[PDB]
């Protein structure tokens, strides 16, 4: 079993190679991506649609939810439903993000033939360049970590960090870029 | 604690009572609103934000899923989410569209300010006209229910079935208003 | 174009069949599997697991919603999510309801090994006695409409009003079942 | 802005972000990161958890992980939970509430159920002195210092640090629990 001192040692572990993945952003990310990622949402006048499943799913919402608190209107696809009519949400003027780490997530690769009929930009978030999501996106937004700390390498934890973390600075860019004010702030944050 | 015939007469007793609810639809909602909510959807430029609490929530996400079918872009907006800033999803161009059986559910009306502000079109439905929602309401959407099957007269089955049927009638008359077409629904419902 | 009377009477026909949809239940619902369905989740001691795709996903949130109402704990499992971890949420003394009209939806018959596996209860909702949820099911439980009220008869609309007609009368009668109190019921209703 | 200008203000998120998640061991309670490692792997039920807004997908991403690791989680929307939802909290069950101020009105309402139930409450917040912090049975410390939007509103690096702080939690579970491989293929097996 384990101790306090063994319990405490394993999570200090799990924290630095969190901490880790999040500074090595810039030596895993594309500086043209994230420039054409700026701009390219900054003058949207649809809405970002973002689909994921699992973990990748919970990083898909943190941006539709941050993407929102700065008038960047967003919404998520759940896969499921989104093969079943929920597609109708994605429209010409939109902005489709897939987050997928390898890329090639059968649930998501369904979703494609839609976005190219409806016309819509397609950002692939994967740290795959070889895979259908990097290849047929519009802007291929790559993101990756070296390490992740669980004991079988499969939670994709600092993996789902690193993609948050970096539309955080989108987001926290845009509001720059934007002229965001604290007034249309008060608007969607009344409590 | 019940024998196999008691547990049938009890079923059948709520879906009689559901299927009047549904059938006493021209009764409880106004044909004005009827006519104006499928004008007002159609002509829609931007998309169909639904919020509600509970069951009326998941009134909403039947809205949201059926309207989505049809090439209406919709999503829902949770109460608990929106006044923490997801109401930055609603714009100008959109409809609201706020489910309240009662009319004055606290976590709705603190949804109004914004839509006022942002200048979207609300629709209101409940079944009281003196609430908050019926008042502030661009179109009241009047749905009533006469008699709940539970034996509280609280769970609010019958008032939701009615809610769903109401726009399960605007979605379905839309795809004739709008010439819907198999070719749009098989882009949409490719499958798994 | 369509006048004000052909609005009304295409809004109208709608609610007539969607009403005699659920006035056939009892001609569309097995006996045995209505009493069985009641007497297994009175004697339930863990939670009702309840997946669907895109409408038979909302029939199942209904599900999920008016079970935690009467203190049957119940959660909605996102089949795009379920096969990436969260059918972890599934465990022994559960019951699990897939909500499949035709009862081949893949996204579905992915879920079944799992539950399997797990020992859970399956309660198979759908019109097809010889598809596969059908037949793996412990307890089949036919739900079915003749007519449906849209153009192309693919919304599915009857189905699904049906389909939650169906449990909002599994549940009611539960309330009498087990005795359910206004007591409990003020509890987890204080809004 | 210039190519540049993006990229400065970009690298400077993630630095004050990669400072939030480094700086954890100062910012949370050894004592609470030990006994919620020891209650979680305990639990007989499952982990309810609640949040607003940007806790809200923190919640989320704890619900989720927790099941990856055979703890059964399931996320509990505030403004469906004082309308049913709260059926789904049982005594055997651990309600965690996400709350960085700790006085989240929707999470406080849910409090007086989590007591006459006889759930364990884990409060998960900044303030010592709130609400959430006082009645929770382990109240879970976690902050950040710097927040790197610039209205010091986004919460994005302590999400990034609530989230962080489960990962730990979690990721010292598979070990603690003799989590096997055997056991993460049943529950991910894909969607071919």
């Amino acid at each position: 079993g384990m101790d306090k001192q063994a319990i405490l040692d394993n999570i200090h572990q799990t924290w630095q190679e969190e901490a880790n993945a999040i500074s090595r952003l810039p030596e895993v990310t594309s500086e043209e991506a994230l420039v054409k990622t700026v701009e390219k949402i900054a003058e949207c006048t649809g809405k970002i649609v973002v689909a994921g499943c699992g973990t990748s799913g919970v990083a898909a919402k943190k941006l539709v939810h941050s993407f929102n608190c700065i008038e960047r209107p967003a919404v998520f696809l759940t896969p499921s439903d989104a093969v079943h009519g929920t597609l109708g949400v994605l429209q010409k003027e939109d902005i489709l993000i897939l987050i997928s780490k390898g890329g090639n997530t059968g649930e998501l690769l369904n979703l494609i033939p839609a976005c190219k009929t409806k016309g819509s930009t397609l950002i692939g978030v994967t740290e795959n360049p070889d895979s259908v999501i990097a290849k047929e996106a519009d802007i291929f937004f790559p993101v990756s970590v070296s390490k992740e700390p669980d004991p079988f390498n499969m939670l994709a934890t600092a993996s789902t960090m690193a993609v948050i973390a970096s539309f955080d600075a989108v987001i926290v860019c845009l509001m720059t870029y934007m002229n965001y004010t604290k007034e249309q702030f008060s608007v969607i944050h009344p409590g």
